[PDB]
């Protein structure tokens, strides 16, 4: 897109605050930014924010959100989609214009960690071409298990493709398969979707914990088959919803758009793997660190 | 095939009665018939009845099938396997010869939403060629949400491959991957796997219905992340069974021959897409809508 | 592999004794083994024991595993990750050189059916060559269904790829996908993965029986969409945790190293195929035969 060559817009911060007990405002951006998602391998992404994954974006159970989407892409439209809200997509996940912004209202009532991506067609391009994120909308009263956790982080399964090429996005294997990590609280790593950082910068944790992921495949194409080296998950909850409750679950599928609260002990200090364990994808990159040590 | 040329048989209903309380006689066809499965692009399909996918069947848990397959194909024989259905494969799932008929007697007694399809060696031919269906086994006693369903639609993954081309059967992406919809009440839609009516004629609700969709991926070979844009599920069962009961989902994966019954609120006047998640394959067709009127 | 040219490491028995209440030791080798994976063709698989997958190990839930690996490859370092186990990956599932042993020891607290495979970098290769199996941990308090089961199997699902091409196997479909079984009980068989041998030699089951299989499908990349034709699941419990407990499936998905003991009954005599449903696997091999007579 002649319009975009040369273009690299700095990462703008998410913008959230609460207006009432039951009523929040976001306000996110399109822009087009470069991120390094292998090593030496530059992808002018399409992305909110300057993050692909978007940032992170944690409301309660019954909030309604009031979004805007400020559009800095000098020419392609786009659109939010989240899949936590009700809707109507003709009216209210509808395109933004370049150098335009749109504002739209609706409801997160359900527990869990959701999916969210541009809306705007063709949405296999949008989606691969790094407009996608998570939304986790809390439970009201939280999860059975909540009291045994120790420390949680977000990981988002993502994969790369040859650039804006719709033919490979389409009928083409993937390029590279990936994690990132989205920060909840203060210090948590916010990273992008790229082959190396959560192995080079492993997520952090104490010997003996019990951690909570959640996690959310978001494709565009793929299934996930995700694994924790050298544990079990305790605990998963299809969706995030609490009621969807699972077992002792050596791996969780995900679908494309897929997500889920897992919950699993590290009982001796090492590094441990997070992979999808469909290995070809694994290979392409999809593998990020956990090291867990004494303190 | 040199005896298909030029062949293009008329579509046959469905032939179904109610023999005794649990015993029910079905009569189809395997027939070979031209689809339109993308504009100006005509697949000369193996089918049931000249509907690919085939004619929707339903019947109540533990009813008996007394299942006829009358072969008007002149050279390649045919099958039925019923996956709601106890019986030997190599007695009951049988071939029937070009220009004859076999009946075959089996019980449906789990409720849910099964998969049929033609079991003639090689199948993935059979299937691929457009020999694929669902059967509905309505349970005994319900759903425990029965009583909040507004509205209720069948719809139906599959995808279509290079014509008649087992390499590409085997070895290929898929050309297209598509929805149908098959009738459950007078005025309902019925269609064939294509990647366009469900988009010129949405399937059509009222503003703030519940809506039930029975749904089955036939494959023949990928998976399904089923999702309702706009709505979260909130409540699915897998396989159709009362018993496998997930709430609030976002997605539902489906395996190959995977079935579910999926309910959702529409709470705003609007236009749904319905897609599968994987958007490789939402690109090449698998895309329906949903339009939502105040009235 | 120069070193491995005309290798062919005749297969050695698993060794294993309980040496306390709560503990187990296992003694495993890692060897080059000729295996024939589809009619007149040869892999010289990386294996365990001479096996690919390799041989069946069944614990009680609450062992601990004293586990040796005898690294019998020339050339190529080796390594075992058990699914079963809570473990420091970076300490007890590292290297064995070659002509060298390795003891790691580990608990199995949760019921399950488990992958386990090398874990030797890249991990893809190692399992895509042939490192791969199945780890049983029996619950303690048992399924609530085991008073019904009259039979029991273990089936593995695996695909082989072009030999020892990782650009195959990252980017490439399955040459082959074929399911093996591996013995419980004396008299049981015990089969390597390849496309033929549950086609010629059936597994065997008695007319009106409840069948029990503990499956696994150790990809590496494929999921599986598990059938058996003719019958519907009455029971299935996800990764063989008795928690899990679904009903009434017709087709079980199975993430890539995913799980499951599924329970069904076999009505009438025949032979009754066991498919996954993504029929491109099955074409490619993955179909096994049960047959069911009235002794
Ligand atoms: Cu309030
Ligand atoms: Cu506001
Ligand atoms: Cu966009
Ligand atoms: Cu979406
Ligand atoms: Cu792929
Ligand atoms: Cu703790
Ligand atoms: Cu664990
Ligand atoms: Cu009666
Ligand atoms: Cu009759
Ligand atoms: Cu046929
Ligand atoms: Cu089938
Ligand atoms: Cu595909
Ligand atoms: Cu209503
Ligand atoms: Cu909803
Ligand atoms: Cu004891
Ligand atoms: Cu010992
Ligand atoms: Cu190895
Ligand atoms: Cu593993
Ligand atoms: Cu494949
Ligand atoms: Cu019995
Ligand atoms: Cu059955």
């Amino acid at each position: 897109i002649a319009a975009h060559k040369g273009v690299n817009q700095a990462p703008v911060p998410l913008k959230m605050e609460r207006v009432g007990p039951h009523d929040v405002h976001i306000e996110m951006t399109a822009q087009i930014t470069d991120i390094e998602i292998d090593k030496g391998k530059i992808y002018k992404a399409w992305t909110f924010n300057g993050q692909a994954p978007g940032p992170l974006v944690v409301v309660n159970e019954g909030d309604t959100i009031h979004f805007t989407l400020k559009n800095m892409d000098p020419v392609v439209p786009h659109s939010m989609d989240f899949h936590a809200v009700h809707a109507s997509p003709s009216k209210d996940f509808i395109d933004v214009m370049p150098n335009k912004s749109g504002t739209f209202t609706y409801p997160a009532n359900k527990p869990g960690v959701f999916m969210y991506h541009c809306g705007t067609k063709p949405v296999l391009q949008h989606i691969a071409n790094g407009m996608h994120g998570v939304i986790i909308v809390k439970p009201k009263n939280g999860y059975p298990t909540d009291k045994e956790v120790d420390r949680e982080y977000v990981l988002i399964q993502n994969e790369w493709y040859k650039y804006n090429d719709m033919n490979d996005f389409q009928n083409g294997v993937p390029s590279y398969v990936v994690f990132s990590s989205k920060a909840l609280k203060p210090g948590d790593p916010n990273t992008n979707g790229d082959t190396f950082t959560l192995k080079e910068k492993p997520l952090l944790a104490k010997v003996g914990e019990k951690i909570r992921l959640y996690i959310n495949n978001v494709g565009p194409n793929e299934v996930s088959s995700f694994h924790v080296v050298g544990t079990v998950f305790d605990d998963v909850y299809l969706d995030g919803n609490p009621n969807n409750h699972l077992q002792g679950m050596q791996t969780v599928m995900l679908p494309a758009s897929g997500g889920a609260v897992v919950e699993f002990t590290v009982t001796r200090p090492g590094t441990y793997p997070i992979v999808t364990h469909q290995f070809n994808h694994a290979q392409k990159g999809a593998v990020a660190m956990l090291k867990v040590t004494e303190t």
